[PDB]
């Protein structure tokens, strides 16, 4: 027991609230998953049926579940792995939606850039927009393009081949792995 193991989640890290989500962990069967700063009793109750296979399933996700995760396997006495890199598991649906629009036209020409503006009716200090991938690549707002309860961002060049699909989110730093209600799907549409 050396290697770190793999820790990733099916399907994906970011789970609507109520929907399901299996975090696994790959390195033999001394798996042991965690959460970091506040300890997750869910783990706890995983048959070992399970954990001996690196899989630890929630059913049904809820906002307690939210955390940053690492995992390894083996123990103080026979030795242990370091822990694998932490996966964020973010639950979404806790805040009213916020409205995703591009600037100045969804319909954009190829090769072009285009500003997406994300909207919030409640102040908040954090937004995220999310490229809904074919995993999704979400990205902070930078410091120079957010307010009070409205983020910028800036995404192109654009090109008709590749598919340009986004959501945003609002959400409140002291709890960064609670998202909003995500916004309406924001699909770009290149001409060419």
């Amino acid at each position: 027991h050396l290697p770190k193991p793999t820790l990733w989640a099916e399907p994906g890290s970011v789970i609507t609230q109520g929907s399901p989500v299996t975090l696994r962990c790959q390195g033999t069967q001394e798996y042991r998953l965690y959460r970091e700063k506040k300890t997750a009793p869910w783990i706890t109750r995983i048959p070992q049926e399970l954990v001996k296979k690196g899989q630890f399933p929630i059913p049904s996700i809820t906002w307690e579940h939210a955390g940053r995760y690492r995992c390894y396997y083996g123990s103080d006495t026979a030795g242990r792995s370091e822990s694998s890199d932490p996966l964020e598991l973010v639950v979404t649906g806790a805040y009213i939606k916020p409205t995703l629009s591009a600037q100045p036209s969804p319909v954009v020409n190829s090769g072009g850039n285009v500003t997406l503006q994300c909207d919030s009716q409640v102040a908040f200090d954090g937004f995220i927009l999310c490229k809904e991938g074919e995993h999704p690549q979400c990205l902070n707002s930078q410091p120079h393009a957010r307010g009070s309860s409205r983020a910028i961002f800036s995404v192109g060049p654009v090109s008709p081949s590749r598919r340009w699909w986004y959501r945003c989110y609002a959400y409140d730093s002291n709890s960064p792995y609670e998202w909003s209600l995500p916004s309406d799907l924001l699909e770009l549409l290149v001409l060419g």
